[PDB]
């Protein structure tokens, strides 16, 4: 495991709300018993469209996902976090997460940063009109930076501990 203190990377604007575990990683990918790379399962159904955001340069090298509300809503699988992480995402931003997802994220090294929806809208606009704009998430200070916009995020303190300490 690696310890999470700050992460900067290309932001990916995903205007999808209420994203369920089987959209994050379809069921057909979770018969694998191994632990090697789940990156090819990440959004695999949606990736069939060449215009899906994650297929477009430079978003295909993104590591900060800016999603709509209710990301990972409902029941979800550990593999959803593994798929995100294996693809290279270290941060997911949403104004509300599913709780099971949110807990799994912190336990696996993924920052699930809760940001007010008005601020999610600003982040989408910035990265949409400047593809490749980096987003920074600073866990010590619990802020997201994009250009000259700086905004707070929330995380529970237990998750923060696990992430900062790099716990398995």
């Amino acid at each position: 495991s690696e310890a999470f203190h700050t992460h900067s990377g290309i932001g990916v604007p995903l205007r999808r709300s209420n994203v369920d575990t089987d959209q994050i990683i379809p069921a057909v990918f979770l018969k694998r018993v191994t632990r090697t790379g789940f990156e090819d399962g990440l959004f695999a159904g949606w990736r069939s469209d060449p215009a899906f955001v994650l297929n477009l340069s430079p978003f295909d090298r993104g590591s900060v996902l800016v999603a709509g509300p209710d990301f990972g809503t409902g029941s979800s699988r550990e593999h959803a976090v593994w798929a995100l992480m294996d693809y290279g995402f270290r941060v997911v931003i949403s104004s509300r997460f599913g709780d099971i997802f949110r807990g799994n994220a912190g336990k696996a090294g993924l920052l699930a940063a809760e940001v007010a929806q008005d601020d999610v809208e600003l982040l989408w606009k910035l990265i949409e009109q400047s593809p490749g704009l980096e987003i920074t998430a600073n866990l010590q200070d619990r802020i997201i930076t994009a250009a000259t916009v700086v905004l707070p995020f929330k995380i529970d303190d237990h998750s923060a501990w696990r992430l900062l300490e790099g716990l398995d």
